[PDB]
């Protein structure tokens, strides 16, 4: 039960972080690999059953955990607003990758574009996921071999048709870095009571990559109410996913990019029964 | 039905929870070797020769709920006031690695699902009224199945129903039956309800969809009274088309994504 | 014409409900023979050789009806206040297997209704006030019937009629006889109308349009007067193309969509 | 120029209306006169220098309306305090069959007119200030006769007119001669003028317009004044070019359409 | 640093206003072998091997300047505070060109594509150089090393070869905006880790032939206050104006493609604010 805002001194705190963007190379410190770090590897259709995708093509969302003030009826940190930005939107000006794809014959490569996907979201606890994917017989990495949290692991079987549809049985908290696949994982809209989540998706091949950038856009995190999420055991959860578009390859073979994301989240201490 | 003031005391509002998964035309998952294409339509082919007689697989579809609410008796009735809703698996679109997808070009990725969307809901305190109006009259649909024009008219149709005939209304009661491509919402009734759409063309034309917890509807009309529920029943309604799948051989077909919904409900009222 | 005070008492307002069916060049439901095509217009082709000579079925027009208003008699003058206007069917164009639909590629679904695009509706207490102006004043429109700016010039258009000619002008008082192509609503006439209207072109441009019967439209000038309705008669305009019908041939139809509203009226005293 | 107050009194509103038709190259209907309203064929030669035609040179409309004459000091002045603006002639776009039109596809319809749009309107109390700025300057636009950066220099353009060159300036001061492609509005000056305009680059890039009698654009400042018109003389300038009329042989022309005005001006006092 | 109230009194408020050329590549108009190509890159294409080494000419820069404002003046001073901006990027008209000479038309015997695709617009207001943050496409692209102070790249400040973190966000590639047309546009981008002193404003649209789609209106006008109500200081009393205005693509008739760029006009209003 949520009480009144605390007055006092110190009632007010700001936290800073960024988020790397985890797109299947998740990694810039691997000896060799690493040259792909915020991209996928070449992403291609089988051309027979089942699908088999490896985890370099499998970009995942982003999230951390941050420490807050220790603080003790009790009192809590209330997350109010925040400001977030896309970083290094104007690094995708280039058009002159070195094994980029021609627009035509003596021109230019065709730009990062196509597919993009942009979500964040700020709460007390971890995102609530709901499974759904364009295919159930997709056969992703299974958990234990090292692979990414699917639907396969929190049923502990396999996915049946259903799974192409909502299954309620098929949910999940978003709770490690680079982990929940942005294919099989989007935010559940029956819980999530304590966070605020905002995202889009943008599908074609070569659609413009649109975005905006500035410090003046906040976000405020209050319901109807006029309550933040309520930041349990003293923990600030982080989550996003910006996929911006395919890097074209001179071969053809296309692979997907994602950016960091920065915030600067305002909290303000909350009593709570 | 003359609206009175609004109930005042403890249990006096309540929530309604529900979640719609899609009806394109592979409709249940729990088939013995069809569902495999459940969310999906068959391939969706002009024939080149006519007639057009689509099956039912090629017709998706609104789905439909009714959500019986506690039991309650000059009577109180349920009034929806507000709704948050939201489209799910929307982030399962990133996927370009289907294993039969067309390529864009060699040794590229998948054609993404982009194409035709068509997104509405509705909610109201009785089933949606519909309109008929199909692309061609000539079409034949198959017989109950699906509910068509020529079902409500006991007739064939005729020129006129690629226009608006009064006479081809029917009422949304019924999950996964009645075809988008025959039926629209009458905006000449639907009283008691509030609907809310929009459609997109196009072959390859991008699906650029939103999502946040953060976004509410109200159902208030013009004097601040939202749907009433008659019979302590809350009608959803819906319909979320969101591109083709594009298969190697060059065919298509439709998709579809579940809606949830969060309706908060008053009691009001009424003589 | 001064205009007083709203008037007061209990029927002093009304509420008037119609919906206009499109004339986009084939008009009519009931002719035996031609009427498949309702709806639509006939094939679209520049004729490769100097003059145009279009046929009446290649030219959508106007919709428009009087309605007749309850007789009221310094006298009583009906106001519309506000409108709730909806394009009927478009839920329809999710139909991508018409039976000679042109495919987008090899096997793959036909290409929906997209492309060209006009919407526009009025409202006024008297006929909308219309300008020619035309792509090509050397066109040889059909003489009356649809009205052209020949027909009330009474002598052939000249290269003036590509621009604004003051003497191009007519009233929109006859449904399916005023082509689009050639009457736009003049701007400075139209005092006692109000007007609201959008064009997309391109050939394949997403059809994208919304529809709730939510959304409403106030009438109301800047001096929160609306249209008066000169005579007890209240006079409904629109149009709504919603694309090309691609045939497999290469052949394109225009087509067009139904229009409804429900209009809002007042009593208002004047001089 | 110090701004006093506004004068109240009976007769101190009044209304000027007008309409500028096009000048995108053949700017005269009386004469040639078959392509008013249109340019010539836009082509690059494939080979230096570009000279082109003042028929290929779309140019910006302007009039000046003489105002009632009002008149020590302190003297009454006209304030333009708002306007409503209409681009007339919209619906004629929806031609896809102009004899001599390029076909989408074999059989097709027209490809419609669409591609580069440029729209501004300009209301001030004196002449619109122009900044010089050309895409090449080694174009060798024709001698006077349209005004062009040469003219005002009284020398040959170096490459800073391909950017913002200050002695590159100009006053929008006649009809049909200050080219669109070498003069934009001037930021750094215009304290005394209203602008509002928009570009939109490609070839068959949809003309996407509207049209409404229920729009109005404020004049006022962030000081609640409105353009003071020195002589009494109102200035309305404009440019609209709506796309590419698409030729059989691959030939492509620009292509303009009209603007209507209605000026509210109300009586200030200014020392 | 603490702000204390708004000066009264007579002449508390002045107005700055001035232009920025583009710097797309080819910086200068006065040189005159290049400058024909002044406000555009040369031919922007992929090398085919590795690794890819662009060219100064290649790289379009942000625009900056830094304006003197008068004098003002102890703990408590008077500091000029940007409240407001009225800018525009100038000469969008040109743009309706189709028939440059060498333009590459669009179907046979038909008018040029316009200039279009990719575009980006930024501009800042800003007390102090605007904070940048480093990140690029591809941490092997080797950059210019030259001797005079331009272009300015990630292993510049780094003073060593970049790494695969450069492809993210690396805190160190940091730098600050402190030279006009030498800071490469697709290596930084604005630092909204800091930048507490400055407001900007930005967009990027990518694809090839993608519309330019501009407006321009001398009525529109841009706060640049805070939350609350403060708006940027200039330190030094010194004024930092920065932009990036990049229009779209020349098709060239070979095939080749050079990104163009437009200037963009400014209209400072400033406040004289005490400060402590
Ligand atoms: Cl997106
Ligand atoms: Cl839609
Ligand atoms: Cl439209
Ligand atoms: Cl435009
Ligand atoms: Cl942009």
């Amino acid at each position: 039960e949520v009480l009144s805002v605390v007055t006092g001194e110190d009632s007010i705190t700001q936290i800073e972080l960024y988020l790397n963007p985890r797109m299947g190379v998740n990694s810039p410190d691997l000896p060799t690999t690493s040259n792909w770090y915020t991209y996928t590897y070449d992403l291609q259709p089988k051309g027979s059953s089942p699908d088999q995708p490896i985890k370099e093509n499998l970009p995942a969302y982003s999230v951390a955990r941050v420490s807050l003030p220790m603080l003790n009826t009790l009192q809590m940190w209330e997350a109010i607003s925040v400001k977030t930005e896309v970083v290094g939107i104007s690094s995708l000006i280039n058009v002159h990758y070195w094994d980029m794809k021609r627009v035509h014959d003596y021109g230019a490569g065709i730009p990062v574009s196509g597919v993009n996907y942009h979500m964040f979201a700020i709460g007390g606890e971890p995102l609530d996921l709901q499974g759904l994917v364009l295919d159930y017989q997709t056969q992703y990495p299974k958990t234990t071999n090292g692979g990414p949290i699917t639907i396969e692991t929190v049923l502990g079987r396999k996915m049946t048709p259903k799974n192409q549809g909502l299954d309620p049985q098929a949910k999940a908290k978003l709770d490690k870095d680079g982990n929940y696949p942005i294919e099989v994982w989007c935010p559940d809209p029956s819980k999530n009571e304590n966070s605020r989540y905002y995202g889009s998706i943008q599908t074609g091949s070569q659609t413009p990559t649109v975005l905006q950038f500035s410090n003046t856009l906040t976000t405020v995190l209050l319901d109807e109410n006029g309550v933040g999420p309520l930041c349990k055991g003293d923990g600030l959860f982080i989550s996003c996913a910006d996929i911006v578009g395919f890097l074209f390859k001179t071969s053809g073979k296309m692979a997907l990019h994602g950016l960091p994301r920065y915030f600067n989240v305002t909290l303000r201490k909350r009593w709570v029964k």
